[PDB]
């Protein structure tokens, strides 16, 4: 069966990934952000959902999982969504400025602010993707987050976390933490999604080099085909 | 129907897209590659091919089809490809070095040189990924290119070509230059695709913002659920 990792052992084998096989970061980013609209698309895909075109609110933390958020709230764009980014704390690299502007004229809009009360969520959102925290996060959940993750945990309608529920601690969980639908593990899922009890888990983030998932013992599964995500149950 | 378009046109849906919507270079090389390997896969996958790992002659050029080779010789690789790299002359830049590090600790091997007959490439290989010339060239083929070229057309193994089929004309094609078997269109094909007479013609590159296609008007089709290619018919 596949190995769950310990924040320690996910540190290491994202520093290969770019100090050994130099893999570059938006590289990656890009291929983890594809991977979680493609989770989304498949767990709650167009036809499904009750608006034609389905909506989403994807909220993007001050770190790379907010990053891999902007990538997916693009590809989940073409891939028939109407997302809508809420990204209260930017930082000022290149990198960043320039996922903003490619969904600016994407045409998905920006939230000046966080809709106060879950029922204003539901109604206007018919999913929430939480890029808020993934594997670094050693929090201390500050403000603005911790309101964020508190109107998150009233919500009717699913959450999909990527990589990590945000506020839950990378390793041990959280039970009184937000409890995601879906949840996105990237490159290997660490050992706080053996705490997870929602519907969906997809595995994403295809770009292990065969020779590390034989060094990590990652005993990866076999993603089908030419996908990009692999259902885990 | 889907438009075919000129160097012209392209280059300018190109600068487009790395200057106004500030999408970066090696973001939509990825996308770009993975749409080559994966139209490969659709079209020759393993289990329809002899070997088990089906081997491919990845030939990479000098310039940005080069890198979508090197990109797409990787996904080969995790796809359940045997691939091996030819890549005679290399730039000197980190977007470079990156990519040919990755492949190497992936166990990706490159050739030293081209095996001169036509007849060793067809029983070393399976197929050959032609990623020589794409839709900037102009030239004025030079060495150690005219070579290549010349051993490529005498080959009864497939050829796929990236974007362009090298050695064609980026508009009029070359009824007397090579004729591969599969072609992957990147972005939007070129009018020089209207003369390709292979079994096979994917479009590739899902990254264009729908206000680009509505803008230089490019019918592109829609591309099924969340794959990342389109077969052309
Ligand atoms: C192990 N690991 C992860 O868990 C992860 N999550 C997002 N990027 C990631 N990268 C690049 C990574 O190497
Ligand atoms: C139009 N066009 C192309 O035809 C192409 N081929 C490879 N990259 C490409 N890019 C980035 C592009 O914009």
């Amino acid at each position: 069966a596949v190995k769950y990792l310990s924040q320690e052992e996910a540190q290491a084998v994202d520093q290969e990934l770019f100090n050994e096989y130099q893999f570059s970061v938006d590289q990656l980013m890009e291929l983890a952000g594809l991977s979680c609209a493609t989770a989304i698309a498949k767990a709650y895909p167009p036809t499904s959902m009750s608006k034609s075109p389905p909506t989403v609110l994807v909220i993007c933390g001050p770190g790379n999982n907010g990053g891999d958020g902007l990538v997916c709230a693009r590809h989940l764009k073409l891939f028939g969504y109407q997302p809508t980014i809420y990204y209260p704390k930017r930082p000022n690299k290149p990198l960043f400025t320039g996922l903003v502007t490619q969904c600016q004229k994407m045409d998905i809009p920006f939230l000046g602010e966080m809709p106060p009360e879950p029922m204003m969520v539901d109604e206007l959102y018919e999913l929430v993707v939480d890029a808020i925290f993934g594997f670094s996060f050693k929090g201390d959940v500050r403000e603005p987050f911790h309101s964020i993750l508190s109107v998150l945990s009233g919500l009717t309608v699913p959450i999909a976390s990527i990589d990590i529920p945000s506020g839950w601690d990378v390793e041990k969980g959280n039970p009184s933490g937000i409890q995601p639908d879906l949840l996105i593990s990237l490159t290997a899922p660490k050992k706080s999604a053996t705490h997870f009890t929602g519907r969906y888990h997809y595995l994403g983030g295809r770009f292990v080099p065969p020779a590390l998932e034989k060094k990590y013992q990652l005993n990866l599964p076999s993603y089908p085909d030419t996908e990009c995500v692999y259902r885990l149950q």
